[PDB]
């Protein structure tokens, strides 16, 4: 009965808290929904966690919490996306952004939607270091003024 | 669910469009009507979202004055933890007649919607796919319930 920042996600992880394949666990880990098989959710957390291992913005670290969640689309594979919501609950519309990740779906390989974009795709990426390199900006990627001119 | 200081549904709805039921703490997802979950408390407020999908397209006075709503959240021992919204008769004596609810996204059903009703014994009597139909059906449910060829 506690909830995680991102950073303290990643300390349980690099102890390896978050590889037992049992159901308890992976709810716990931060699995909201999935269609795939139960004991799937670990190693696609650790698909997930090629992303998480390279955040370092503290602002990201220490001001977030993280969720999964794999989806089944009408048409096309299933597909995990890794959700980002700020611990203040009030500034969601402005803060919260999601990555999914391998959704064939979409041209990119990572597609980035987030909430001041009204939860529209905003930009994609095609290899993991680009995304580690936008989420760590997005810090100094809220104030950019060329976006909110909309 | 045996009742207590509830709301009816169109009570519920009254409160909801206020938004006093967007508070992601325990107490406030309490008095919504969840009754039990297995789930992040932090959780709560969204699924009631998926829920108010539903909620929010019922129209007919019937199911507006007569009933009132509480939810729950399963972990089936093998699968991931689905919800359901149930619809309790104002009056609990008719309650074997009159009760229903909707498991809604349950991946053990085929439907996305799956009605289970007391007439039916507490059992799945039918499914649909959207939340179109799922509306349709309960404000229908008023002349459902005089469907003489279930009765038989």
């Amino acid at each position: 009965m506690a909830d995680m920042t991102l950073r303290q996600f990643c300390e349980r992880y690099r102890k390896g808290d978050f590889l037992a394949k049992d159901r308890e666990t992976q709810i716990e880990a931060g699995w909201y929904d999935w269609f795939c098989d139960d004991k799937a959710l670990a190693g696609r957390l650790a698909k997930i966690w090629g992303i998480l291992k390279g955040i370092t913005s503290d602002y990201i670290l220490d001001n977030y919490r993280v969720w999964f969640k794999n989806n089944c689309p009408m048409v096309g594979p299933l597909y995990d996306d890794v959700r980002f919501e700020p611990l203040d609950e009030e500034q969601r519309d402005e803060l919260y952004f999601g990555v999914a990740i391998d959704d064939k779906r979409r041209e990119k390989k990572y597609v980035i939607f987030t909430a001041r974009n009204d939860y529209e795709n905003e930009c994609g990426f095609n290899n993991v270091r680009e995304v580690r390199q936008f989420i760590n900006g997005w810090e100094d990627e809220l104030k950019n003024e060329e976006f909110y001119k909309a």
